[PDB]
DNA sequence: TTGACTCTCTTAAGAGAGTCA
DNA sequence: TTGACTCTCTTAAGAGAGTCA
């Protein structure tokens, strides 16, 4: 809600509730042939999810609280960043999963960045494979690799140059 | 429907028309602090675009040919790949701009791959910066770099560990 | 047969808001 | 007030198909 005190109280209640989600250990590629361990705090698969939480999509949730007799609602991963600017360079700020695990709500696995920055982490080589993200990746992106390209650049005639 | 010879004739007509598009020389980052040059064959900004071409969206075009009284139509960048498989690993193949220039129709700047592989090239460090794409990038992706993250992972209490 | 427009759809990273009990 | 559902929207890489002359 409007007051900084009210916002801190929302963040604190959110953290307390998410802190009771089951902690699931995931072993993950870091890049460079190395492996690490992440501890994700995962929202349940089905109702009930926790005080204040409800599912609005297969992998989408919202957090809601009643303040001054009014309901206030947020995307479930946006709550840690309620005191941050909600845009950057004219682009909407988004909650970005460093662990690439949608159900996870561990704020130590989230950052707040443009949708382009967010998406791009899917292909990052990782913190031990050359990640250059200023807010560093926690793991190699799940889509990093050589790809599966069916056909490369080609011409039949002689009209084009690279 | 269309025979192999007829499909080859469609590709040849497409190449002959695109070959006459304005050729624009662009200096581009290759990764590793090096600069290279790409030559893009750019479809015009407004009609007329060239024989067989029409705009279906702000940055979308189609190629159309009528053969034996039947109208055939293709996405304007898909024509080089009409003799290739149209899916791989259960994913639809898409025309993917190695030059990251939508208006460009140079077939030496296109490859044919899943939409995820396609998107991922936006963040590639480039052919002289560590590209691991099996069909190699022609340039560093426009979105490669440290990013502009507004807020990183953080908690107010002590409920979480990474 | 052709040109120049029109419309909606896909994907996978993300969102907001309403209906009931 | 809190819970458990419903619906559609945004972005930026990509698509198919209709209408009229
Ligand atoms: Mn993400
Ligand atoms: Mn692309
Ligand atoms: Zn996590
Ligand atoms: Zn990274
Ligand atoms: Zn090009
Ligand atoms: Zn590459």
């Amino acid at each position: 809600a409007l007051t900084n005190a009210q916002i801190l109280a929302v963040i604190d209640s959110w953290e307390e509730t998410v802190g009771q989600f089951p902690v699931i250990t995931h072993h993950v590629p870091l890049g460079g042939g190395l492996q690490g361990t992440l501890h994700c705090y995962e929202i349940p698969l089905a109702a009930p999810y926790g005080v204040g939480f409800a599912k609005n999509g297969p992998t989408r949730w919202q957090y809601k609280r009643t303040i001054n007799q009014v309901v206030h609602r947020w995307g479930s991963h946006t709550v840690p960043f309620l005191l941050e600017p909600d845009n950057i360079n004219g682009k909407t700020c988004t909650a970005s999963h460093l662990c690439h695990n949608t159900r996870c709500h561990n704020p130590l696995h989230l950052c707040w960045e443009s949708l382009d920055d967010n998406k791009g982490r899917n292909w990052c080589p990782g913190p031990n494979g050359g990640c250059v993200h200023a807010v560093v990746c926690l793991r190699q992106g799940p889509l990093y690799g050589p790809g599966a390209t069916v056909a490369g650049p080609q011409q039949r005639g002689s009209h084009f140059v690279v």
